[PDB]
């Protein structure tokens, strides 16, 4: 479902900020 690749997305795109 989007609404929840939109909340997976956001923890890998968060980590990939991260460093």
């Amino acid at each position: 479902p989007m609404k929840l690749l939109k909340r997976l997305g956001k923890k890998i795109r968060l980590a990939a900020a991260f460093k």
